DNA sequence: TGTCGCTAAGTTC
DNA sequence: GAACTTAGC
């Protein structure tokens, strides 16, 4: 009679169906010896709400405190007398419940015996400020039902679940091939120990041409690739895809080029020719159907490609929308809004993956289109169709399967992006350890995940969670820096997770930093056993130390080793934005003066580190927050090692928790402002040999807002300022590039790619002020104005400055690479990059070393000396 | 409909 | 002296 599955996916409806939980998963069967999908859906989700008992009567907030003692029988009289006949709730259940809150609302006592009453979900709700004559507060109105059934079973993330008594629905509900009915939340438990199973992963991507006269969209190609077992828990499989299937559309106005019988039949029969998009999408949600994915996954998928789907089908009214989520309805999602909850509910039970913001959250790159993570992760080459070509596509049938064939290389890419950076299991992981759900943690974002982690870390422990929702504080310390050259070896000490590592020494606390409703609140008292927050920040913390210590096994693979690089600073990431949350305005758990302590507790940190380190008779030159940087004023490896090691256990002897490590050793330092420098790592090989690797923080050249002449100008000079050769040639080296540099340019032999300036926007295009024409916004309204894809908020516009004879300000002439290669009266601006975009750069690369001024640099590069 | 914190150099108007 | 952006912790 038992049931158990595995769930992936959570979806909930808090207006149509009220109290109502589905859980859709896969489901073992032995008759196809395979796991199928399929919904639970756990009904009867009882409301549940906490009222606070008062100290004594008042006579409704009119007569003030009478001193009439009130116990629980007390409440039950008045919540069953007037509030269940006020607000029309016919049916309910009481108890005495003790619990401990800590939380931002006042007058709610630390440990209190509130009562608990259970109602049906259908009945109506009681409203937030409700107060009576006994009690002073009512907690957990608004709680969601799918919160209610998570939290109480205790569930965290993706799990085996097992149902006791499971009752067949009456009529189908769901899409999937197993349907059960709980009755109740309490026939739902969780099982451990046990594998997580394979899951079906779909990449798909889609080529749309823009219709002329109505300005919208219209798909005309749709490719897939499907994988039944990818699985959870182990190595990505090779090949990453198993099976696919590609579809295409003959455009409306355009005829096939009298042979696309003959390609087809030629090329394969795996192809679907639709003669409409209306058949291509009733092929396409089939298909989706019968396949049953559970992680559907594409390049903006969110943002550009469901969304696109979904208004297509509603435009052109393709029948039975809903199989492009699993639930059955007949009203589909109000489009549009913003980011993509719409469009996630729009494919309920699905998990979506938009590689973008998955690429965006785990690496970083100078652009985040497909071109780019494609150059920069697997390093290859990827071809781009021009929007003109694809209307003209269809005039020979090689260009049209050459079209196909394109689409089906952009989703063969993406899958073996997400295998590279292995999205989902670490989604996977990191949703186990947060305890949301996985289609939620998928799509960005930190406070959703920290919120139910503290969540699940505060019900486990019997306490009251706070009612969802209806420069501030002192930060970081940055010492001062004595800017200039080092020819000796500059030891970089670190601390090893200072915001964590502060939290767990101090215990720093929800439930034991005495707050007062912007100073600085004292510091917990030693003798308080650890709390809430601080033994999640340790687990966390754990975590990642076990993850280290694994890549510190010696002979890794070296894609192993990017594997756990990723994870580690996934790691990191999350237990600083744990710490983060706490500052967030906007925030379940808003507890700003916990932050502020744990920052100030840095800064504290911070400078008794300079302080000790001063006091040891050696020299101080920098520090962000956590590190320091000391002058060894020696030249043997050896003796530079010993230092440091002294050093750190003399800091370390002072802290119960709190690590410090060797950072690294510099040989050449050249540290130009605060943020800002540029050195030599040196890495031990073995008998005293050392290696070197340069290593640059801060500098112009390492961000994207300058152009690749200047990045390439800058990465030389800073190599010869670095390198051990004499000053005199240094400097001579250093003139003949900037000639040759200078020649180059003004006679045009530098490419064009060598020019572009990215910038990355932050609202819309049309969103932006209308403050003068800020480049980057400027060109990006024109690539919105021609017909071609939109370039929307949190995007990478590439632009060059040139020149048309405007006679105007040098920010406004930026221009499109693309408008710059068609247009016949356009050129580069030549006196522009030898003057703005090089000089500054070289300027403060060169500030501390003798020889070089800005007047010299000017000279050399071939500037006119006058305005310099 | 949610969108981790603060700090700081650098360009533009 | 304010905005905007992109690095750094
Ligand atoms: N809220 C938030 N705080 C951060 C973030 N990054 C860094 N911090 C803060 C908290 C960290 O404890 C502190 C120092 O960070 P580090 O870069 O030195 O990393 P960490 O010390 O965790 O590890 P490490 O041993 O130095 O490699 O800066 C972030 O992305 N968000
Ligand atoms: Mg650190």
């Amino acid at each position: 009679q038992v049931f158990r599955f595995y769930w992936l996916d959570a979806y909930e409806d808090q207006y149509s169906q009220p109290g109502v939980v589905y859980l859709f998963g896969k489901v073992w069967i032995e008759s196809a010896d395979a796991y199928v999908s399929c919904c639970v859906s756990v009904k009867n989700i009882e409301r549940t709400v906490y009222l606070l008992p008062r100290e004594n009567r008042v006579q409704l907030s009119t007569g003030k405190d009478t001193g009439a003692p009130v116990s629980m029988m007390h409440v039950y009289q008045e919540f069953n007398e007037a509030v269940a006949e006020k607000y029309k709730i016919m049916k309910f259940k009481s108890k005495k419940v003790d619990k401990d809150y800590a939380f931002e609302i006042p007058d709610v006592p630390a440990s209190s015996e509130y009562l608990e009453v259970r109602y049906s979900a259908d009945s109506p709700q009681l409203p937030q400020d409700l107060k009576g004559e006994t009690f002073s507060h009512v907690f957990g109105t608004n709680t969601s039902s799918l919160e209610l059934f998570l939290l109480s079973r205790k569930i965290k993330g993706p799990s085996w679940l097992e149902i006791k008594s499971p009752q067949l629905s009456s009529q189908p509900m769901s899409w999937c091939k197993v349907e059960a009915v709980v009755t109740r939340p309490d026939q739902v438990s969780v099982v451990k120990d046990l594998a997580p199973p394979p899951v079906v992963v779909l990449s798909l991507s889609m080529k749309t041409v823009q219709n002329a006269k109505t300005h919208q969209n219209e798909i005309v190609a749709i490719a897939a690739l499907v994988h039944h077992t990818f699985p959870l828990d182990k190595a990505p499989p090779q090949p990453p895809f198993q099976t696919h299937f590609c579809v295409l559309s003959k455009l409306n106005d355009c005829i096939f080029p009298y042979d696309y019988n003959e390609a087809v039949k030629q090329k394969n029969a795996n192809i679907e020719i639709a003669l409409t998009e209306r058949t291509l999408l009733g092929f396409f949600l089939a298909k989706i159907h019968k396949i049953d994915p559970d992680v559907i996954v594409g390049h903006d998928i969110y943002g550009f490609d469901l969304e696109v789907l979904l208004q297509r089908i509603n435009s052109c009214k393709v029948p039975f929308w809903s199989k492009i989520g699993r639930l059955r309805r007949s009203v589909m999602p109000k489009l549009g809004g913003r980011s993509g909850f719409a469009e996630r509910n729009a494919a309920c039970g699905r998990i979506i993956c938009d590689i973008e913001i998955s690429a965006k959250e785990l690496i970083r790159c100078k652009s985040y289109h497909l071109s780019e993570l494609v150059h920069q992760i697997l390093k290859a080459e990827r071809v781009v169709i021009p929007p003109e070509n694809i209307r003209n596509a269809y005039n020979d049938s090689v260009h049209l399967l050459y079209m196909l064939e394109n689409t089906w290389i952009d989703a063969k890419f993406i899958l073996q992006i997400m295998c590279e950076l292995n999205v989902l299991p670490l989604a996977l992981q990191i949703t186990n350890i947060a305890g949301n759900v996985m289609s939620r943690t998928l799509m960005g974002g930190r406070s959703e995940r920290n919120e139910y982690l503290l969540l699940h870390a505060f019900t486990e422990n019997n306490f009251i969670v706070p009612d969802k929702p209806v420069a501030a504080y002192a930060g970081g310390l940055v010492l001062e820096p004595k800017v200039g050259f080092y020819d000796k070896f500059i030891l970089l000490l670190d601390f090893n997770s200072l915001y964590p590592s502060i939290i767990q020494e101090y215990n720093i606390c929800f439930t034991t930093v005495h707050r007062e409703a912007d100073e600085i609140p004292e510091l917990p008292h030693s003798d308080l056993e650890m709390g809430i927050l601080p033994r999640e920040i340790r687990k966390l913390v754990e975590r990642r130390r076990h993850v280290k210590q694994l890549m510190k096994q010696p002979d890794l693979n070296p894609d192993l080793y990017l594997q756990y690089d990723i994870r580690q600073k996934a790691l990191k990431l999350t237990a600083n934005s744990m710490y983060g949350c706490l500052g967030f305005s906007y925030s379940r758990f808003y507890a700003k003066p916990l932050a502020a302590l744990v920052t100030h507790q840095g800064r504290e940190i911070l400078l008794h580190t300079k302080e000790m380190v001063q006091k040891m008779n050696l020299e101080v030159i920098y520090g962000d927050t956590d590190s320091i940087m000391i002058n060894t004023n020696c030249n043997n490896l050896e003796e530079v090692f010993k230092l440091g090691n002294r050093v750190k256990s003399e800091i370390n002897k002072s802290y119960k928790l709190l690590e410090i490590d060797i950072d690294g050793i510099f040989k050449s330092l050249l540290l130009l402002k605060k943020k800002k420098y540029a050195a030599l790592t040196v890495e031990p090989t073995g008998d005293g040999k050392y290696v070197t690797k340069q290593e640059l923080k801060g500098l112009d050249i390492v961000r994207r807002d300058w152009c690749e002449l200047a990045k390439q100008a800058g990465n030389y000079v800073i190599s010869q300022i670095l390198s051990d050769q004499p000053r005199d040639s240094i400097v001579e080296n250093i003139q003949k590039k900037l000639t040759e540099i200078g020649e180059n340019v003004t006679n045009g032999t530098v490419p064009i790619t060598q020019y572009e300036i990215n910038k990355a926007l932050t609202k819309d295009p049309q969103d932006y002020p209308d403050k003068k024409s800020l480049p980057h916004v400027h060109v990006a309204l024109w690539i919105n104005s021609q017909g071609g894809r939109k370039v929307k908020a949190g995007d990478t516009i590439s632009y060059v400055i040139c020149q048309d004879g405007s006679n105007l300000s040098a920010s406004q002439r930026a221009y499109a690479q693309e408008q710059l290669q068609k247009q016949e009266n356009l050129s580069i601006d030549t006196q522009y990059y030898l003057s703005q975009q090089v000089h500054p750069v070289v300027a403060r690369i060169c500030e501390p070393i003798d020889g070089i001024d800005s007047a010299l640099i000017a000279m050399w590069l071939g500037l006119d000396p006058s305005q310099f």
